[PDB]
């Protein structure tokens, strides 16, 4: 099996990350990378704690961890989070001053974030860091982008195959969002991984109740059920994210909420570092109750006690949907995730697909639209449908205790209300 962490390892976790213990799969990955120096492909679900797997090992041994990712604003967010935890880190690119390069060469930075493009164009730097400081691990986030069948293919990822040539002694952790075998096979081949440890957290978030409801024709009438009149004003029942498919719909939703004097903020791709910091401050401290968002990552919506998620409009696809609802209930307490949709929603509109150029991509949008619509229309357990997608296999109901109970999803709750059976075994 896997040996337990030692005292020094647990002390370092507490000192720098604020956690009393590792989660099981975090430990499997960290032990494998840190103590067995083994390549890893790790599938980690929402809010499990994926970042610890590449941030912890270089902090523990005092060397460099290289993190490769296309998501620049997210890397900036992570650098700030690390700095606030007394861990030095930086985002290294072309614009960087000469002096930051010398600081990295002297080992100032425990975690170095780079884009795929920067990484591919500076292998000599990495070899110098490897020889002078030592690289504990290379983390490739979004590693599915190196696959054509990963549907987010990035040509910038193709040249990551040189990593194992240039740095044969350095273990690579590849992080991906589903347990798909065809994606895993492409990651292993394109990253030249050697006998990697494969791990999967599984995907369930049992404290997230799932519900789907049709739009009624007016924004306030749609959102009213989620509101409570505390004497003198309206409020959401608790902290809420409303996901919208476009900035235009975001502005529509925001205008209606301001008719009720509800405190809210918006959250979009492209917001400055200072803007994302300010939203993070206001949301965490509950100075705004609701964030209306067109993106599902970044510090702005990083809050432990989000009680309600509302998709205002059909979600884009199962993967975006899962990541979006996963921002809810990070504290483990009960939360709800509601989709409000109509057949006319833009994410269900096949007539918008006629003008996209790539046939293989358009067939994917078609299949994903079809899958999302089938989910939204279903009378069956919502949680089973989602879990089956991410496991890449039919998940059977009652492989999990939440499934089939009143808190599982609207369709399970309805079947129980209509004299259904409660699966004592
Ligand atoms: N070992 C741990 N014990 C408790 N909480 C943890 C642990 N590791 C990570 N977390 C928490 O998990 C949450 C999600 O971490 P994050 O890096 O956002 O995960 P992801 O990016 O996988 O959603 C954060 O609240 C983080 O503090
Ligand atoms: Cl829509």
């Amino acid at each position: 099996l896997w040996p337990a962490p030692n005292e020094e390892q647990v002390t370092c976790l507490k000192m720098y990350f604020g956690h009393s213990s590792f989660k099981p799969v975090q430990w499997k990955v960290i032990h494998s990378v840190l103590e067995e120096r083994r390549d890893n492909v790790a599938v980690m679900a929402t809010g499990y704690g994926k970042s610890l797997c590449f941030q912890y090992p270089p902090v523990y041994v005092g060397k460099i961890g290289l993190v490769i990712s296309p998501l620049i604003s997210l890397m900036e967010d992570q650098v700030l989070q690390l700095k606030m935890s007394n861990i030095p880190a930086c985002f290294l690119g072309s614009a960087q001053s000469e002096n930051v390069l010398t600081d990295i060469k002297l080992g100032k930075y425990r975690i170095v974030y780079v884009t795929p493009e920067y990484c591919s164009g500076n292998m000599g730097l990495l070899q110098q860091l490897e020889a002078d400081i030592g690289i504990t691990l290379i983390a490739v986030d979004e590693a599915h982008c190196i696959s054509e069948w990963g549907h987010d293919f990035r040509d910038s990822f193709r040249k990551l195959g040189s990593l194992k040539t240039a740095l044969p002694m350095v273990p690579i952790v590849a992080l991906t969002a589903t347990a798909s075998s065809s994606i895993r096979e492409d990651i292993v081949r394109c990253l030249n991984l050697r006998n990697p440890q494969i791990t999967c957290t599984g995907f369930d978030r049992p404290n997230l109740y799932l519900e789907v409801r049709r739009k009624t024709g007016n924004i306030l009438q749609d959102l009213q059920p989620f509101l409570v009149k505390t004497s003198s004003h309206w409020e959401f029942e608790g902290p809420t994210i409303i996901y919208c498919p476009s900035r235009k719909m975001t502005q529509q939703v925001t205008g209606e909420l301001r008719k009720l004097n509800l405190s809210c903020g918006t959250y979009h791709a492209g917001m400055s570092f200072s803007t994302r910091k300010d939203i993070h401050h206001r949301f965490v401290r509950d100075e705004i109750q609701c964030v209306i968002a067109t993106i599902a990552f970044g510090m702005g919506i990083n809050k432990a006690d989000i009680r309600q998620v509302i998709h205002y409009g059909a979600p884009k696809d199962m993967e975006s949907y899962y990541q979006e609802i996963g921002r809810a209930g990070r504290d483990g307490l009960q939360s709800s995730c509601h989709v409000l949709w109509a057949p006319a929603d833009i994410n269900l509109n096949r007539h918008l697909l006629t003008e996209i150029r790539n046939e293989k991509f358009r067939l994917y949008k078609l299949k994903m639209m079809a899958k999302m619509e089938k989910y939204l229309h279903s009378s069956r357990c919502r949680r089973q449908i989602i879990l089956s997608h991410f496991e890449d296999k039919q998940v059977q109901k009652a492989s999990l205790g939440i499934m089939g109970t009143e808190k599982c999803c609207d369709n399970c709750r309805s079947r129980l209300d209509h004299g259904g059976r409660l699966e004592v075994l």
